[PDB]
DNA sequence: AGGCTAGCCTGCA
DNA sequence: TGCAGGCTAGCCT
């Protein structure tokens, strides 16, 4: 199941509750890629770590946020903090590479959560 | 607090997690009447018992369910059923009056939750 | 019949 | 003004 190898590069140290909230949000994540054939393309990114892969998209909401088992945030963020950043803050500290085509900041019809198409930032000053 | 008033007029003996559930209900009711301007008339029909009140009309969802809390079911059935029958089973124990204008059954965009412009039938069964 | 969530509304910083 | 969280109609199983 690539819902749990996907589960085994997950950041951060997480109690029981938490557990069970991150493979609801890998879980959701899974069932959007399959039905675009964008999953293979997750499996690349997060396992190899992997800057020159594709996008990696999910259509984009009215005011961004995203929705899985009673909590909500910004999909990017939310796929940032789980593979990479577990201490992420918010989206003010991530800015996305230069060849990523739909990142979140260009608010096009598709958003772009492939963590390795984003870079963390220190919080802006201005 | 009409919500506290209304709640007041409701049947049945209830536990703590139904009185919860009642409580969100008269709520839910209440914040959707008091944007159409029919609030009062609510008031009147549940304090008065009075067949003679016009039509309580909330918007008609593509299923006919409402959703109170996460509990789903049909809203003349709930407010039927909060107000006059606590042991109403379903919508087919249920007729609207000939004076009511927004009966469920008639399937108008807007349906009407006037306890009092409904009366008990026999089951069709 | 019941579960999940995007859109809507709302109060807070 | 953005940000955060409650509620539920529409959609899905
Ligand atoms: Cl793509
Ligand atoms: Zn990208
Ligand atoms: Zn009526």
């Amino acid at each position: 199941m690539i819902v749990k190898r996907l589960l085994g590069w997950k950041k951060g140290e997480q109690n029981g509750q938490e557990e069970k909230w991150c493979e609801k949000a890998v879980k959701s994540l899974v069932k959007k890629l399959k039905k675009t054939g964008q999953l293979d393309e997750l499996e690349k990114a997060i396992t190899t770590q992997n800057v020159n892969t594709k996008c990696i998209t999910i259509p984009r909401s009215l005011d961004g946020r995203l929705q899985v088992s009673h909590r909500k945030g910004l999909p990017h963020v939310i796929y940032c903090r789980l593979w990479r950043w577990p201490d992420l803050h918010s989206h003010h500290e991530l800015r996305a590479m230069e060849l990523c085509e739909f990142a979140f900041n260009m608010k096009k019809d598709e958003v772009c959560v492939n963590p390795y198409h984003y870079q963390r930032v220190e919080t802006p000053v201005l």
